[PDB]
């Protein structure tokens, strides 16, 4: 039985491509800048290194060239991951009205 | 690699290693199928809520 951390772009995936593993992360909310601590099993850890930069004031100049210097597919599994996640949230906040 | 071996790590494990350096990007094509259906799944969810 095996639990383990990282925070690496490549074991991001890793969990999906074997068979008898799964891949998880541990939220944060960008919007307090603090993590929620909470546990979501199946959905893998998106970076938000620019957005927190950007909350903090790093200029959009800057946050323009590092996102340049990234590779295609990087941008698109950060923001699916923050796409889900966002429909989680709606999904929750509509729930806790419901 | 050199430190690791030197430390005692089995050599079928550098071995491995060196091509996991290589073990990229198709598992993130089947990471982004599971968001994809988790995405899915949270709309679905949120249809019936």
């Amino acid at each position: 039985r095996v639990l383990a951390t990282t925070h690496y772009p490549e074991l991001k995936a890793y969990g999906y491509n074997r068979e008898g593993v799964m891949n998880a992360s541990v939220e944060f909310d960008i919007e307090t800048l603090s993590p929620t601590y909470k546990l979501l099993i199946g959905v893998p850890g998106r970076s938000n290194a620019f957005e927190i930069s950007k909350r903090l004031g790093l200029p959009d100049h800057i946050i323009g060239q590092a996102k340049s210097e990234m590779t295609a597919e990087h941008n698109e599994v950060d923001t699916m991951i923050a796409s889900l996640e966002q429909s989680k949230k709606r999904a929750e906040e509509e729930l806790s009205e419901t």
